[PDB]
Parts: C-alpha cells; structure tokens; sequence
C-alpha cells in the first residue's frame, strides 16, 4: 500500500486515496496529515460521490499512523514547502494547488490533476 | 533578521517573533506560514498583550515572502513533520507542541517554551 | 528503471545495479555517484564475476546523469549521512556498511545485504 | 563553534575551518566528513601554510563527532548533492567547486570563495 499525506488532510489527501483504490488492483491506499482537522471537505466528498466514491470518514493525522507499514509514501506538497517525514523509506512529492477555500470548479481541476497523477502512478 | 515559520501561522510563529524582538538588540524578526490563515490566534494576542506585546496584524504565508532576505530561518516543526523550505540558507527546527484548540493554559506553556528557546537563541 | 546512487560510486552502487538487473524482468537499473572516481572496485568486479556478473565499466557521477529519467532513485546512505538529490521524484535510503578498504570478506557481507534488499525491492 | 562538513574532508572542509578561526574572535571552528580519508590535501596545507595557516592534522569523519556540540553546522555541498546530517539543529549549504584533482590554481580559486564566504559568515 501507498500513503498520501498532505498538511491538513481534508481534500487532496483524501482524493488521491479514493482515486488510487478505484484504479489499483493489488496495491491499496491510505492517507494522513501533518496537522489536525475535524472534517473532510464537503466539496470533496460531493465531488467523489458524484463519481461514485466515498471519501475517508474523518481526517487522520500522520501521528496516529506508523509509517513503516507503507511501501511508498507520496507527499502532496505546496507551491514551495514539501514536508519531510521521519522515514528512510521511499517518498515522492507532488506539487498540487491547494483547493481549500477557492471552492468553485478549482476543486474539480485539483481532482483531475490528482487523477492524471494517480493513473500514471498506478503504472507500478 | 530571523524568520519564524510554522504551518498555519497563527500562534507559535507569531509568539516567537514578538518575544524575539523584545529581546534582540540588533537582530529583528518576522514570521510566515506554509498554509493560509485568516486570523491570528485570539489566545495569543491576549497572552502577548498581557505581556505588553502586539502580535502580528494578520498571518502571512511563506509564499508572499522572499526567503533569501533572512539570515536564519527557524522552523517550528510538529511532533514528527518538520517542513523544509526552498533555501540552501541556514535553518533550524523546533519541535513545539501545537497549542491550537487545546486553549486553556497549554497556550501559556507553549509561550514559555518558545521564550526559553528565543532567549537562548538570542545569544547570537 | 531505478537508480542506485552512493557517494564515490565504485562498489555498492555497482553491486546493487548488477544484482537488480539479474533479478528484474521489466525494470532495469543504472548507478551514479556524488563524487568522481577513476576505477570500479576490483574486489567487486571479482565478486560479481564470481557470480557471473560484469560490473559497470567505469563509475559515473550523478552529475553526468539527468535524474528525471528514472522512476525510483534508491540512495545507499552511510551510517549517518544520507545524501539528498535535486528531485521531487521518489527516492529511498539504504544504510549499508561501506566495504571500502575493509576488503576481506566484508565485501561479500555487503554484497549479501544489497542482495537481500534488491531481492525484496524487486517485489515491485 | 561552527562545524564545516563536506564529503571526503581533505580540502575545503579544512580550508573554511582555518580561515574561520583566523577571522572569528569568539566563535571557533571544527570540520568533519561523510566518508573516511587518510591524508589532508597537500595543496591545501601548502596553500594555508603560504598564508601562515596550519591545516587539520588528519581528516575526521563526521561519525567520530557528536554534532549537538555545535551551534551552526555549515555543509559544503557539491554542484547538486547536499548531504543532510542527523540534527534538528541549524545547518546551511555552500555549493563550492570540488578542487580535488584539478590541482593547479583552481585550489586557490576555491580558497578565495571559501574566504569570501567565511568573511561574510563571520558577521555573526
């Protein structure tokens, strides 16, 4: 399995997970965040449900998760601030626009990029 | 000058700046964050005002700031997720408990640590 | 393809490459180093040739190589000094004893670990 | 004190140290390397002795050194491979041409840059 981690873990983290799982046959996916959050984005769960996908029930901080369990932790970084995690394990970095607040169609645009990237990533 | 950067930039980032400036003679300080935030913590501005300190007017993302201007960017990291910045410049990491939400006296405890660390840091 | 990079690129880097290729069906491998080196270790080429493997002809610095070509750059780090490369791409870290100088059977022990790790890594 | 660490620790690491010490009043300096080396460069000790400076007696790997002792570890990185050390402490990165082998006057050129940088760095 792979781990999609972003900062607040409410949208992107959750999007990549759901899309990954709908495309991967053997690999599975989970998500985590650097900081706490109460709810998963409503725009996201709507957008995923519109695609027949259920987002994660509740954001889970990366602290409540033992990283070594994963075999590829993909990190969804900001425009210029990729967070590093405590693992000599394999980890990539995806610079993806933060849809938060922007709402509107920007979320869908973010969804698509994540999809183009997950699709490509699911090559292996 | 030094730059105190944390994720959301609402409390700690702001605390260290204000305390630093009240202790440093020649050096000055600024703060920035990895992600957007509308307001500076009310507990903080209260806590600083109680010490005769005005917190920053509004959180400024590290994106609206050209890092090279600084000479020591101290990064206030989480329990296990120190964010890295785009600079071959000097940067440290302070693992400081996130007071957010916890409110109560936890904030003051966080204030004290930041103070113990800023005081020490102001050695140079 | 995967890229095995170490500092001087004379032994381990070269070992992992040759073993990987002898085990991977679809993926291929290459190697590179942080600093220049004139010759590939004689102990290694002997040790690989003893296993029917030809080591790389000459060490190639990671500078003479465009990283983006690869899809997983595994970094063979020291006891406490994992070098980071200029890529938002996926990269792991293997703490492997430096056989250099130690010669004797230590090289073979290093060969075995790299093999245990490559074998495992070739899972995907 | 500050710590100047490079890969092999034979030239640059040693140059910065000696120059630093000849310029700093209160701060002191030491050097360390990522990998073992038997001798300190002869071009360097000549070059420093020509300036009335004695280079380090023998290269000391960063492993034989407890990092926390220092208060600013400057890392002399390559064209594209800055090594990271095991410390949440403050550390910078200097991209300095590797004089090794090039010999000739290139060493002096490297000496000068390090000097321009140490001079500047000794501001604090």
């Amino acid at each position: 399995k792979v781990l999609f981690v972003c900062i607040h873990n409410t949208a992107r983290s959750v999007m990549a997970e759901a899309l990954f799982n709908a495309m991967a046959k053997s690999w599975k996916a989970e998500s985590a965040g650097v900081e706490k959050a109460e709810r998963v984005d409503e725009t996201v769960k709507r957008l995923l449900a519109e695609r027949g996908l259920k987002a994660k029930e509740k954001p889970r901080t990366v602290d409540e998760v033992n990283l070594d369990d994963f075999d590829l932790i993909v990190t969804v970084c900001e425009e210029s601030s990729c967070v590093v995690l405590p693992t000599d394990k394999p980890v990539t970095r995806w610079h993806i626009e933060n849809p938060a607040g922007k709402d509107e169609g920007t979320y869908r645009r973010v969804l698509a990029e994540i999809e183009e990237r997950v699709k490509k990533l699911v090559g292996e």
